[PDB]
């Protein structure tokens, strides 16, 4: 017949918003799945908040399209938002549904739709989303949610990795006996061929592949972006756990402590850059508790340096040294998810996302200090003196042989003398210095 496409369709949400009755409604034409053209879409499916989340950070690969469920008559929750937000960082082309329209009127819904105009608006890569009101109980527009979804997933580039490792996480395990166990998710990289020898991570047992389900029907092979039950050999089911990754022998995954990303901050203003920070970090399917020490990479002209950030978020760097509490399954280039969860569900809970560049630990980062100290310029007759780089005379003398430039006269000077008791110096410079002049103190310190 014809060659079908494999897509994973999230949908999303706040609770109550009509996201069961619309995966129901759409299945209708665990694994629940429907074809729509040449389209085979499986549902990518959690029971709510916390759950879409880690299927997002680990899945995201995989997923081409979400539906995010909005209701007419309440408009946007909480939880709409960081799904929103969480799409868009993932880069995940999504349609924005209003639910329960036979439930409001015209007006509501226009007003509904609009907010949700205003806030795409305000989305990098979600900037403009098709909006559909629907009724999944009455059955309004649901045809045309469906000619959408066509339209969005020819538009969308559905790019399935064969070509490296397999890598595949595992959502759920079922024992049969002591001498089998089943595994069900979704294929990120990769290829697999019924009777191939993987591994299950982090315990790091060898086992091999009895039968590959997919589709309710038995396939020699299955390749990423499909979502398949195995059966499994040489491993029981009480071992394998949330957290369990199988994969391939050539894989470049690690169970990692220290990682270090390069950071995109979502809201701005709600961001914080003060370093040794206490957070939820999103690693794969698990979320470890965090600590975050935000840097910038600077070149001096010789030696590249990682600075602790001068709070300036202007430049897009913000490179996290983060120290995990627990273990965590990663590789370079892999989407982490930096999320403050122990806040109420009430208000968005996103602290950033960024991709994976190294894992180092922060002491060998050799993390360093901009170092500025700022003074003036006082000149009484035939004495000049330097005032504010020092508040006592034991700093001003701890001073003394120091770097010091002056602002914007472009004229430099070395620190030698220290005048009386309230902490002020004595310079030599190159001449023509002048009275309430700017003095700006540079070096590099040692930082934590
Ligand atoms: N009138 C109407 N009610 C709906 C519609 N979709 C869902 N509901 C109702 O909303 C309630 C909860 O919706 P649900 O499917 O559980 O959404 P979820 O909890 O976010 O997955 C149920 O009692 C449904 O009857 C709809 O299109 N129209
Ligand atoms: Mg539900």
């Amino acid at each position: 017949h014809m060659d079908f496409k494999n897509i994973n369709l999230g949908i999303f949400g706040h609770i109550d918003h009509g996201k069961t009755t619309l995966s129901k409604v759409l299945t209708e034409i665990g694994f629940s799945a429907f074809k729509l053209e040449n389209y085979r879409i499986t549902l990518v499916d959690a029971p709510g908040h916390a759950d879409l989340i880690r299927a997002v950070v680990s899945a995201a690969d995989i997923i081409d399209l979400a539906l995010i469920v909005v209701d007419a008559k309440e408009g946007p929750k909480t939880q709409t938002g960081e799904h929103m937000l969480i799409l868009d960082h993932f880069n995940i082309p999504i349609i924005v549904v209003i639910t329960k329209s036979d439930n409001a009127g015209t007006e509501e819904i226009k007003r509904t739709e609009m907010i949700m105009k205003s806030i795409l608006q305000s989305t990098h890569n979600l900037k403009n989303s098709s909006i559909i009101p629907i009724s999944a109980k009455t059955g309004f527009g649901v045809d045309e949610l469906k000619n959408l979804i066509i339209t969005t997933l020819n538009n969308a580039e559905i790019i399935r990795n064969t070509e490296s490792y397999f890598k595949m996480p595992l959502d759920h395990a079922f024992p049969i006996k002591g001498a089998g166990t089943v595994v069900t998710g979704t294929i990120n990289k990769g290829i697999v061929k019924v009777g191939d020898e993987l591994k299950v991570l982090p315990i790091n047992m060898s086992t091999k592949v009895r039968s590959i389900q997919y589709f309710k029907e038995s396939v020699m092979e299955a390749k990423a972006g499909d979502r398949v039950g195995m059966a499994i050999q040489g491993v029981d089911a009480k071992q394998i756990y949330r957290g369990c990754i199988l994969t391939s022998k050539d894989t470049k995954l690690q169970t990692v402590d220290k990682i270090v990303a390069k950071i995109k901050i979502s809201d701005i203003f709600k961001y914080n850059l003060t370093p040794k920070m206490k957070v939820h970090l999103n690693v794969g399917m698990l979320i470890v508790p965090a600590v975050a020490v935000p840097f910038k990479k600077v070149t001096f002209g010789k030696t590249e340096e990682n600075i602790i950030l001068n709070e300036v978020i202007s430049g897009n760097e913000c490179y996290c040294a983060f120290e995990l509490e627990e273990k965590v399954l990663a590789e370079v280039g892999d989407r982490v998810l930096i999320t403050r969860l122990d806040l109420p569900p009430t208000t968005l809970r996103i602290c950033g996302h960024g991709l994976i560049e190294e894992f180092k630990p922060i002491k060998d980062l050799n993390i360093k200090k901009e170092v500025l100290r700022e003074g003036k310029v006082k000149i009484d007759k035939g004495r000049t003196v330097i005032d504010g780089l020092a508040q006592s005379k034991v700093a001003a003398e701890k001073l003394i042989g120091e770097e010091i430039s002056i602002e914007g006269k472009d004229i430099v000077g070395k620190i030698k003398g220290t005048f009386g008791t309230k902490g002020l110096l004595t310079a030599e410079f190159s001449g023509n210095v002048e009275n309430r002049d700017k003095v700006i103190l540079n070096r590099l310190r040692r930082w934590g």
